[PDB]
RNA sequence: CCUGAUUGGUGAGGG
RNA sequence: CCUGAUUGGUGAGGG
RNA sequence: CCUGAUUGGUGAGGG
């Protein structure tokens, strides 16, 4: 589905303030398989898309929230990296309240 | 690490380190711990989770299981060494004589549940 | 006291104790060590009262072939063993210097 | 050779 | 061999 | 009860 730029900015902001996160397809997938992932953010410009094509299905199966952001380069920066990130998983939010809200807004779509 | 057979909550890890600190007689280090388990005098074996190469302590869980000796884990070898009264790390510790029988029995039971 | 030990040699006995890597302090631990055959040298204080507490040691060591000697005071022996109190007897399990022990055991074995 | 505790019961010293 | 960062958690290094 | 370290690995504490 498509997420509004307003929300994406909030998603990127959410990753930036998070206390603990996982960066990278391998670690994100593990975080979801272990169920320690609270929210999963996925980049829309991942090529080949096959790298993250399995995430949406896995999250729903594990009952974990997930949304998309336009830039993997932007997602990586929000994760504290100097390089891109195809996906990120928030393990410990920065502001519990905001997260619960952000998650609800996403679940709407 | 593959040698860590089960997850021990941080609160219980604290209890394990406390047990080591209050113990009347312990063995510290892989060689003395292994000798104690083989001699059958260990009552509880505590293994650090961050030992590398893992091969140094990987035999302990299996050995204890064979001897019917209780074992558990703590996250840091540095913390375990400190609890054992050292200024350095310890990959493992064996409690030979606990400080209080009842406390040990309760702790061992809590571990057997996590097991 | 089966034999007399020169003050100079008693000093060496006390120093051997202080330098040892592993010792047993006290009648029960000394006796257990001799019985288990891990004691290399037993030192007995001469002013133990009742003397019955350590009376068995000379015979036990002889029966085990373990070297033993005496020192004037239990207070000094205890201090040498690292205690703040007296010790009726001490057993050296692991000395600090092999050569020295062998030399001391010799000096004592000739005094007997 | 230089570095200098970044090492360490993952086994020192002694027997 | 040349180019020289155009590559990149899309998994380096380590165990 | 008083004395108050005169006691003490000549075996405390723990298992
Ligand atoms: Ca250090
Ligand atoms: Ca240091
Ligand atoms: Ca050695
Ligand atoms: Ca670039
Ligand atoms: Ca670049
Ligand atoms: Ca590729
Ligand atoms: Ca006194
Ligand atoms: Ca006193
Ligand atoms: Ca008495
Ligand atoms: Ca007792
Ligand atoms: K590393």
């Amino acid at each position: 589905f498509k997420v509004p730029e307003e929300i994406q900015k909030e998603l990127l902001d959410a990753v930036a303030k998070a206390q603990k996160i996982k960066k990278g397809a391998n670690e994100v997938t593990k975080a979801v398989e272990r169920g320690i992932a609270k929210l999963v953010i996925i980049a829309e410009d991942v090529k080949p898309e096959e790298v993250v094509a399995h995430l949406p299905y896995l999250c729903e199966e594990k009952g974990i929230p997930y949304a998309y952001v336009a830039s993997k380069q932007d997602l990586g920066k929000a994760a504290g990296l100097e390089v891109a990130a195809s996906s990120v998983a928030i393990i410990n939010e920065g502001d519990a309240e905001e997260l619960k809200v952000l998650i609800e807004k996403v679940n709407v779509l």
